[PDB]
């Protein structure tokens, strides 16, 4: 055991070397064209253990993916499944654009086909891999609010999802970064608890993050603090929300119900 | 000279003690609701030189901002522009969500009302102080490119400006710092062209900052590349920008014209 990885970002695949690139040339006309690999690998499942999996972020290929274990072949259908969601035409129940990817660190690494070499880490399952599209969260968010301003509403809820992931996105190893990392997997799941919040004319204003005084001893949790806040009228108290994450585990957990007061 | 800072976020007001705190609750009746206090302070100028003006980076106090020199006056009238910009309705055409204010260092420090000790800047004059809203950028953007498709590219564009402000924001003291955070402003004033990039059915890919070859000695010249890609259609073309900037000066400077080809 070397650790956990808890990373968010862009799935996708990678030859490794001439021949390898050559063997899937003779497959399809253009092996770089995903959409025509996805084809490829939904008819013929096995031919994804001969290609490099990684995980990007924006641009930085940070890991190797490396399904092992009973379940590696579960991992490769849902490798496959994201690869291809990231291709959907963006108005598609399918389309995927966020990606969580929980994982155990080794010592290993690979070389991809530029020479680059990147770390490999263990994904045993499929549990914790989540991908979403900011439309259908923010769909979900509104189904529990009440208005028209929709549209009004749809923007501000869009800016503040993709707010919280560009804040805080990072590589995902310390205990910290994974904490961060995490925050967004749950703001995403959790996305309607906010939109009294962002209906009510408020904005995200801070996002603090402290080791958690509420776990047992050997965990290791953190407190998230989120405060919204209205700058347009006057005097106008702000809303918190606080909730607990546990990154002990490969699978973080989410601690007791998120809660929310005013100051 | 103690060096540069080059700083994005949100510009407020802080009493520093309960005297001046309450010079100002004789002056209105909620000298904390800022929209008296901007009233207050537009009728009064000379009383924007009793408080402490605030830069604020998502609720985290990072400089107090002194204006000195002969143009301090010019300064505060600046501040108070930008305090009031903050607090209009977002469908106003003076409505800002977004700043930058370049300085120079100091070895001086103040305390606030809460008790935080903030660093001191010197904010010499006007130039290079801007207020932004994103839709405007939007609307200026939209301007340059045929379309309809707009709601779509508007949220697109949307979506790039947000994205690279907070992929980018910073304390804005190293030269990196500076560089990224003067990228930011240099991405809100070019943000038309993008347009073409984001109306094509691209979207920003990676944010790449490097030390630039093609200044001056005793420059300070960071390159910095913007490549879009198109994840939904086969083999399509990367496009890339670059601009060069230099963060030499307080008042940065782009080098040449914003630089435009395919990969
Ligand atoms: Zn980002
Ligand atoms: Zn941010």
């Amino acid at each position: 055991f070397s650790g956990n990885v808890y990373a968010l970002g862009t799935i996708g695949y990678d030859f490794g070397d001439e021949a390898r690139r050559d063997t899937f040339k003779e497959r399809m006309a253009d092996p770089y064209d995903a959409r025509q690999m996805v084809e490829r690998l939904d008819r013929n499942p096995d031919e994804a253990r001969s290609l490099i999996w990684t995980l990007n972020l924006e641009g930085d290929v940070i890991y190797a993916l490396d399904p092992k274990g009973p379940f590696a072949t579960n991992v490769y259908e849902i490798f496959l499944q994201m690869l291809a969601g990231q291709l959907e035409p963006e108005t598609s129940a399918d389309f995927i654009e966020r990606l969580s990817v929980p994982a155990r660190r080794t010592t290993r690494t690979v070389e991809l086909f530029s020479g680059e070499v990147v770390p490999v880490v263990n994904v045993r399952d499929p549990r914790g891999m989540y991908g979403w599209n900011v439309n259908a969260l923010v769909d979900a968010a509104l189904a529990t609010v009440e208005y028209e301003d929709e549209d009004s509403l749809r923007q501000g809820l869009t800016a503040f999802l993709n707010r919280v992931y560009h804040d805080l996105h990072n590589l995902g190893q310390t205990s910290r970064d994974r904490a961060l990392n995490f925050t967004v997997t749950n703001t995403f799941q959790a996305a309607s608890t906010f939109a009294q919040a962002i209906a009510s004319g408020r904005q995200l204003d801070t996002i603090e993050v402290n080791k958690s005084p509420y776990c047992r001893l050997n965990s290791d949790c953190w407190d998230v603090l989120l405060t919204f806040y209205d700058p347009e009228h006057g005097r106008r108290s702000r809303r918190v929300f606080r909730f607990t994450l546990d990154v002990v585990y490969v699978l973080p957990v989410t601690v007791g119900s998120i809660k929310s007061w005013s100051l």
